[PDB]
């Protein structure tokens, strides 16, 4: 996601997890404002494109090699790739947070794991198509950029109604309620089924697997010759609001799930 899905999916995730689970991260974080987990869930994008932080771009997603939108499906040893992917981070850096909760690594695999488990659920973060949609062309509203770009940034704040910190804390608090009590309400039992605090590649295949299907019913169900040349500001975006929206959810009531078993550790 772009900066506005991620504080989005971090506000939810402050919204679910348990008051211990706000204090375990709140020391790792050196942070106890309202925005705690919300002030680093962008952190990892701005930290990788540095020399010291190279080694974690591929840690954003899975390059899946399926055969969209005939074909969906992901395969962590096919798919994940020698120099890590989503999946192999998420083992990584929860494998810390479980070993060494205190120690200096602690931070950095904080603000990964908030960060990681929202891209998880942006559907071209798991599809190696044309570098997860970054090379397919689009126009948005009059403007040229790219497939991916749509899906992290043009739609979300578009659905969002902006760009601003107070607009992505708004559709959160909406979010939450549609867990809480209304539309998601039903399903939310059923986004923590299968989660294994001992099985971190298990847990986050199944968040993987579950957005990459968004891939081939959604993203590019349509078909190229319609989305390299429709505004995609139409009934592209009509569509994929509410898919988009549900996966936002999902990532911000994952991550809190996680955090609680993180956090819970037997000690
Ligand atoms: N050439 C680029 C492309 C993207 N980004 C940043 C801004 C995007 O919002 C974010 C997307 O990261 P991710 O795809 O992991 O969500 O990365 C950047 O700084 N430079
Ligand atoms: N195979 C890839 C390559 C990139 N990205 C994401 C991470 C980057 O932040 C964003 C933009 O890509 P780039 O850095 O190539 O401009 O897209 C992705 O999900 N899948
Ligand atoms: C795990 O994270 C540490 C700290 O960033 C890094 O040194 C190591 O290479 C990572 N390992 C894997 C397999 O991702
Ligand atoms: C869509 O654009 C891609 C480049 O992003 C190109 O490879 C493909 O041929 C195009 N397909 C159609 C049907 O226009
Ligand atoms: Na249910
Ligand atoms: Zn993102
Ligand atoms: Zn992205
Ligand atoms: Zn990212």
């Amino acid at each position: 996601w772009g900066n506005l899905g991620h504080e989005t999916v971090a506000y939810i995730a402050q919204s679910f997890v348990a008051s211990s689970t706000e204090s375990f991260c709140q020391n790792i974080l050196g942070d106890d404002s309202t925005s705690y987990l919300a002030n680093v869930a962008t952190w990892a994008d701005t930290y990788k494109y540095t020399d010291a932080g190279e080694f974690s771009k591929p840690y954003h997603f899975i390059d899946a090699q399926d055969n969209p939108p005939q074909s969906c499906g992901v395969d962590y040893d096919r798919d994940c790739g020698s120099a890590g992917c989503s999946i192999s981070a998420i083992q990584n850096y929860t494998n810390i947070l479980l070993e060494s909760p205190n120690g200096s690594e602690a931070l950095n695999a904080l603000k990964f794991v908030v960060h990681i488990i929202g891209d998880i659920h942006q559907p071209l973060h798991d599809e190696n198509l044309e570098a997860g949609g970054n090379g397919i062309d689009v126009t948005y509203d009059g403007e040229t950029t790219n497939l991916h770009h749509i899906w992290d940034t043009n739609m979300p704040e578009e659905a969002a109604g902006g760009y601003s910190l107070s607009v992505a804390k708004t559709y959160a608090d909406l979010l939450t309620e549609r867990i809480k009590t209304g539309t998601y309400s039903s399903k939310k039992d059923s986004w923590t089924d299968g989660i294994d605090i001992k099985d971190p590649v298990s847990t986050s295949m199944i968040w993987a697997a579950d957005a990459n299907t968004y891939v081939c019913s959604t993203v590019l169900d349509d078909g190229l010759a319609y989305i390299n040349s429709t505004d995609l500001s139409g009934e592209y975006y009509d569509k994929s609001q509410p898919v988009f929206e549900e996966l936002i959810a999902k990532a911000g009531y994952r991550l809190a799930a996680w955090l609680d078993l993180i956090a819970s550790q037997p000690s």
